[PDB]
């Protein structure tokens, strides 16, 4: 499953995606080399994601199908839910400032974790390798 420690390996169109979100040139360069690592653990229907990066270290806890709030490193607030679809986790979120939709998907491909995002017509991916 998703269980395990994952470390980012490569990105696809991440800087353009961050530009759309409103992130400055400098912060995009730092964002793209954030050394993000995720430690995922499950307990029933609830997941615990320990996010660790050059920017911060925090725990994210969520129950499938129940909305929760999550903030980006820069303070941008989102609210949404994750649900299990087939073998994938599909996340439906909204920016609380502008009300715009942001979708995220987590899926396993071989031994890699692929995280895809879409926002205002732009797609980006972050691919992680298992530790
Ligand atoms: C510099 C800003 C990068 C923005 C990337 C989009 C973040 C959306 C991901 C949603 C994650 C929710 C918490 C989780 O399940 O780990």
């Amino acid at each position: 499953a998703f269980d395990g420690t994952w470390k980012v390996d490569r990105n696809e169109n991440y800087e353009k995606f961050m530009e759309k979100m409103g992130i400055n040139v400098v912060k995009r360069k730092l964002g793209a080399h954030d050394n993000l690592k995720l430690t995922i653990t499950q307990e029933g229907n609830k997941f615990t994601v320990k996010e660790s990066s050059n920017f911060r270290n925090i725990d994210v806890v969520f129950e499938l199908g129940v909305d929760f709030a999550y903030s980006l490193a820069d303070g941008t607030e989102l609210t949404g839910t994750w649900t299990m679809e087939g073998n994938k986790l599909v996340g439906k979120f909204k920016r609380v400032d502008n009300g715009k939709e942001l979708i995220a998907v987590r899926e396993i491909s071989g031994n890699e974790l692929i995280q895809t995002y879409t926002y205002e017509g732009v797609e980006a991916k972050r691919i992680f390798k298992k530790e």
